[PDB]
């Protein structure tokens, strides 16, 4: 009801695509690095062989800052575009 509970901040889980990932990632975590400051959360990459999903433990309001961020990157150009 008021108090009585073990547990304060939360963690959400970011679904990207493969394609934006690397992007996202950046050089070996070189980008993904400067979110988890500017947002002050705990971002965890995901494996190799598993599906593209970023993992952000947080406050309710810093966690859901970085998602923001990260899905942004999609939309951003990075990169070239002739084929």
């Amino acid at each position: 009801g008021s108090s009585g509970s073990s547990g304060g901040q939360t963690t959400i889980q970011v679904r990207v695509p493969y394609r934006v990932v690397g992007l996202v990632v950046g050089p070996k975590g070189a980008t993904i690095k400067r979110i988890q400051q500017r947002t002050h959360t705990y971002i965890v990459t995901p494996g190799r062989d598993k599906e593209p999903v970023f993992a952000v433990t947080g406050m309710p309001e810093n966690v859901d800052r970085a998602r923001e961020e990260i899905e942004a990157h999609i939309t951003l150009r990075s990169g070239p575009s002739s084929g």
